[PDB]
């Protein structure tokens, strides 16, 4: 019955939908419309706690900006995703970090930084660069592949653990 409201954000094409569908349905989707924004739910056990994950797979601009503000305010934790072969997507993390803090009007928002597509040979963002950014934010960094499932549970479960740490204070 404890529910965690998770929000997946990041530039178009980084694997937000693929990561979410891998977590929920345990398969890799080759093709999922980049413009579809939807929420998914699943019951999981995390550190012995049976809980419900309610995950919003975001798709960018909204019909009205109030819709963006609404999901950022109600969201409890944010998975900030870039792709390791797309430097622009890594640079865009700065924008998402700032915008979420701005809407929530808080310095302390549970977040995890995710470098997806680590199964690919092409890499433009080395691990050190991403670790340096995560260190500056004081948040965890996890490399994932939605295709092989590497790191997928860890990314989402770590985010839940970050929410728990925020709530106990
Ligand atoms: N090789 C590989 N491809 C991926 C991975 N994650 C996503 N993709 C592919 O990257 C493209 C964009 O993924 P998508 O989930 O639609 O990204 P979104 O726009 O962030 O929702 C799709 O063609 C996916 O098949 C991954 O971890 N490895
Ligand atoms: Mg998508």
């Amino acid at each position: 019955m404890t529910e965690y409201k998770l929000v997946v954000v990041g530039a178009c094409g980084v694997g937000k939908s693929a990561l979410t569908i891998q977590l929920i349905q345990n398969h890799f989707v080759d093709e999922y419309d980049p413009t579809i924004e939807d929420s998914y739910r699943k019951q999981v056990v995390i550190d012995g706690e049976t809980c419900l994950l309610d995950i919003l797979d975001t798709a960018g601009q909204e019909e009205y900006s109030a819709m963006r503000d609404q999901y950022m305010r109600t969201g409890e934790g944010f998975l900030c995703v870039f792709a390791i072969n797309n430097t622009k997507s890594f640079e865009d993390i700065h924008h998402y970090r700032e915008q979420i803090k701005r809407v929530k009007d808080s310095e302390d928002v549970p977040m995890v930084l995710v470098g997806n597509k680590c199964d690919l040979p092409s890499r433009t963002v080395d691990t050190k660069q991403a670790q340096d950014l995560a260190r500056s934010y004081g948040i965890p960094f996890i490399e994932t592949s939605a295709k092989t499932r590497q790191g997928v549970d860890d990314a989402f479960y770590t985010l839940v653990r970050e929410i728990r740490k925020h709530k106990e204070k």
